[PDB]
């Protein structure tokens, strides 16, 4: 029963997901070794609540006590900003962002990498936002997203790398979270054949090692249970008719906002 979203409704998404895209193009110059995350958030959450006059989707959600998550390294997801946490050379960080505006969501994140990267820390990001694009250009009406989980599996462990199953990409609109689940592996429980004016993310963690994750003890973190490096990326769309249209794009994405599929 998924929702489809109006010519209006996805202007309301064009302008929130340009706002969440716009808090990770506004942090970029601040990502720098000895920044602290909790910094990061302030100046994130200061940007979206004075700036762009919106709010965070995360603060206050189940009681998540930040604005972004800010996940470093072995960090899967969730990571919480926190003052004593200094990024440092070499690291990987992810930044989630979701603003509400004018009623709708846009959810996005990116990875960033501190100073000189170490190269597997690299081509693990590289990985992850590759099958991130392989799966957008799979998004069109008819397309069923057990084809798009199952690619993007197969892309990721070709690489030697895993799929973490437990934390899906979603439908998005007025809810945060609503119908489909987007899982970014291949399962036969999915059977969901995309129609025009579907929104969803797709947002691909990948690990280095294995697949298996950890909650640790502060009931927020997740973290890779082997302790490898993981990466993520996410972005949110519209389906259209005859493609999709990339809601949360930034400058430095290298795929295009629209993508379609007609002769
Ligand atoms: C089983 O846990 C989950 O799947 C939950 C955790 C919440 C609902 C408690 N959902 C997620 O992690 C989803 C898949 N994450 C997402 O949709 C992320 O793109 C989104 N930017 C986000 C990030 C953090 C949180 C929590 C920590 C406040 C919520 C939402
Ligand atoms: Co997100
Ligand atoms: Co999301
Ligand atoms: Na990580």
């Amino acid at each position: 029963a998924i929702s489809i979203k109006t010519p209006e409704d996805i202007e309301k998404m064009r302008v929130a997901g340009r706002l969440a895209a716009e808090v990770l193009e506004m942090i970029e110059p601040y990502v720098k070794p000895g920044v602290s995350t909790g910094e990061l958030d302030r100046i994130c959450n200061d940007y979206i609540v004075n700036e762009q006059h919106a709010v965070s989707a995360c603060l206050g959600y189940h009681g998540y006590p930040k604005s972004v998550c800010i996940s470093i390294n072995e960090v899967v997801c969730h990571g919480i900003p926190d003052d004593a946490k200094l990024l440092k050379d070499g690291d990987i960080v992810n930044i989630d962002v979701t603003v509400i505006k004018d009623g709708f969501h846009g959810d996005t994140s990116k990875m960033f990498i501190v100073g000189k990267p170490t190269i597997m820390g690299e081509r693990l990001c590289r990985i992850t936002q590759e099958s991130l694009y392989l799966a957008l250009r799979m998004v069109k009406p008819g397309i069923n997203l057990r084809e798009i989980g199952a690619a993007i599996q197969k892309f990721v462990e070709a690489e030697g790398f895993s799929v973490v199953r437990e934390y899906c990409g979603h439908g998005i609109g007025r809810g945060f979270h609503e119908e489909p689940q987007v899982l970014h592996y291949d399962s036969r429980e999915t059977n969901v054949v995309l129609k025009p004016g579907m929104t969803f993310t797709i947002e691909p963690m990948v690990n280095a090692g294995k697949k298996e994750i950890r909650t640790m003890k502060d009931g927020w973190t997740v973290k890779t249970k082997d302790r490898s490096l993981s990466a993520q990326y996410e972005h949110t769309i519209v389906v259209t008719d005859n493609g999709c249209e990339i809601l949360t794009l930034r400058k430095d994405d290298t795929i295009p906002a629209i993508i379609s599929h007609d002769e």
